[PDB]
């Protein structure tokens, strides 16, 4: 086989944060809809919806490079009982993400794997734009209030 | 007659149902009109319009049964005196609205008028999804509160 | 409250009789479908949904004028078994409709209420045009005779 | 085979039913040609045509549950020498298919085959349809004459 | 009547031919497209569509001609079980079915029926144009083997 | 909670098959195009698509009846090691799904979820094509060969 085994490891464990990502993030979004929190819900389902495709890119380089896949371990989904804890989980999430994906590219790096390694950082770039937001919406919470920060996102975009 | 004589009362019965409800939203509608909460207005004036559908087909499938529908009786209008109370008070009817349409779907499954209930099935799923818009509403007063909820419904979408 | 007590009951006694013929038409017109006279049903269709938006407007004026309009109290229904009945039927509806809304004409005027008075007078119009149309069909079927009368409408146009 | 075997009975009587309907309604329908009254020969054209599609769907149905479909017994057509009898004709017919239909419905219920239920059910409100439409014209005979109901079938629509 | 009376029993004679070929075409189409050979069953699916609209020409005369049009009497259907012995089976009714049009042509030519004559040569026509995609069908077989030809009748055109 | 607990329970039970059946397809699906047979990966591309969409409605209506979505237990993928395994493997998948839907459908109707039971009448419906389409791709490897089926399946429609 022409992967390096422990890059093929490191793209499966990201693999494995991509399909908890995709599953939290998902039912995040259809409880903000249920909640009516309906510009919540669009952007949650259009994160999950990054990262459906982050995990396609993942296992179409790990059949390239003659590994398996696994699609069949799902880690724990930490799902939010309200929107501030909703979004200090997604939070949570993207912090353990970035720093497993750094790891990866480390050893990627150190064993001339170069294409992996930027398909890694694409999606690095991606996870820290999420990063962003989330601080974001957490520091907006605090500075115009929940129930003002609530309101501003029950109508769509 | 065609018509199984308890698929017709049921029939009215439902019918009976719309009716008020037509009546309620159609006042509940201008009640918020009147306020200067123009988003609940429309939205209450949109439902008030989907009963007046349903009520429509009930009558053309009475007659096509050869039952006589009942215009005539117009039930208990329960109207709220503020948004709170209308939008419960909506709620309730549409509680024992499904209650009956229920009650009627069985009786059609076991006389095999199996058009009459596909009706029934879809006037349910239109109280159903009222319902969840009913939910949701009240939910979201408590979320980000009274006044941010009809402050965020005085102007139309 | 600023509206003239005696005038909100003289709308509240119209908008009565909007809901009777609203739901006398709608039954009319979907009887006539019923029996495959369409162009009967459809007009009779239309003048429901004209005294619908009759109804509309009188609420509103109602609302504004601060008193309540009564959707509760459904008058009688006169439902004709035939053609002519149902014709001659909503004839009388009418010739009652617009003594009542000639009798509200004369207490806005007398109250000084010039913009109540003017609604009224758009909605009595509306009504003698009906009437020309009731006295003209029981006409009809005096000079082309019924047969050839109900010919004439069971094709739309 | 996946096909419950009196389900495939079921869905074989019915298909014997839609085929005494296809082609006593194209005789119908070429028969009203003939005569000049060509508005009933595009009406009757066009059930003929409704009854070929449903034949079609239950026809792939039975071939996916693994059963023989059976083109091959056509029952008995009651072909009218007229108008009157031929709408009648239509009528009977159409009272012994969905008979049929309902007693397929509660078997296909009773062993869960909900997909097959769901197609039965779409053929009897097509069945129903044409029922109402035979009703209606049986009745315009009797309102218009039958000289006048005649006359307004001559030319198309 | 007009009509000769052996011209009719000739024209019913066809019109038996073509309700056979309909019934057996189409559920041949419907057998090839559960198989996916889509390209077989879309051109069996025309053949059949072709074959009702011979039928409904040889109805149409046989009106004109005042006889009583045969569609009660159906014939055997020939159904094969895999490709090679449905389009050999078509073949055979088509052999059937050519025999038939010219002993009818040579009486409508004997009695002076010309424009039936005429109707008969058409329909006589297509059927040779069938006979020669099913003899070219059954020769590529042979010249591109079975497995081959059904390959390349999966994918429509 | 307005839910019936046994109703949610066989919501999530069909949530979970989705799930399964989510991974397993999409995981073909890049198995296939790295092997280069384009159009078997569009398709089951295509039948991941419809699994998630599935999920999406049922995650849905959970939340409406107010239970908890399960988006946690993914129970077990079985990854076919060459084409004929794979078409197996997800027709098993399908075979357990219908026999769980059918269940599930059984509860709703005996609690009157009349709601319910037609969301997994529609599921039920995707589910027994997806069985039509694998028992059909199966068929065809015996008809036309394994080595030109998969040829069949290089280039994309
Ligand atoms: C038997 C009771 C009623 C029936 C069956 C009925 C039926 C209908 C139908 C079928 C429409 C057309 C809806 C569409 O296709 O969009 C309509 C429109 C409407 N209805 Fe009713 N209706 C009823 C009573 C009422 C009442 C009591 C009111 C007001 C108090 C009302 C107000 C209206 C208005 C404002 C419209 C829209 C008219 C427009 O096109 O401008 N209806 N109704
Ligand atoms: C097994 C019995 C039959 C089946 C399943 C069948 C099926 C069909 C279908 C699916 C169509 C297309 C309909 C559409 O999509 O609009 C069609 C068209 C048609 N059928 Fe049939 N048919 C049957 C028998 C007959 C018979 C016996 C006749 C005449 C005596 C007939 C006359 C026609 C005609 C004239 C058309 C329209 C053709 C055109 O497009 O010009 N069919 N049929
Ligand atoms: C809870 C599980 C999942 C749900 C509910 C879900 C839901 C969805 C939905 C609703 C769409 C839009 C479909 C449409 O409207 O066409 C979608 C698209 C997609 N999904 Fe998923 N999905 C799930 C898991 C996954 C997984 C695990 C993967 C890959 C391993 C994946 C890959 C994709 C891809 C590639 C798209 C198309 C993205 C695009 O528009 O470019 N999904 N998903
Ligand atoms: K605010
Ligand atoms: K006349
Ligand atoms: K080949
Ligand atoms: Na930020
Ligand atoms: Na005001
Ligand atoms: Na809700
Ligand atoms: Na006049
Ligand atoms: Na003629
Ligand atoms: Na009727
Ligand atoms: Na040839
Ligand atoms: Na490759
Ligand atoms: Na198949």
């Amino acid at each position: 086989m022409k992967g390096d085994k422990k890059v093929i490891q490191h793209l499966n464990k990201i693999l494995g944060n991509e399909l908890i990502a995709i599953n939290q993030y998902f039912l995040h979004s259809r409880m903000w809809n249920d909640w009516g929190l309906k510009r919540l819900g669009a952007h949650e389902y259009h994160e999950s919806i990054d990262e459906m495709k982050h995990a396609d890119k993942l296992i179409e380089r790990i059949l390239f490079l003659e590994g398996l896949p696994n699609l069949q371990d799902l880690g724990k989904l930490l799902i939010g009982e309200n929107t501030q804890e909703m979004l200090q989980s997604d939070l949570n999430l993207e912090l353990c993400a970035t720093k497993d994906l750094r790891e990866a590219i480390v050893h990627c790096e150190q064993v001339h794997d170069y294409v992996s390694r930027d398909l890694l950082k694409d999606i690095l770039e991606s996870e820290e734009e999420h990063i962003d937001y989330l601080e974001t919406q957490l520091g907006l919470i605090q500075k115009v209030g929940l129930e003002n920060y609530l309101q501003s996102h029950m109508h769509e975009d």
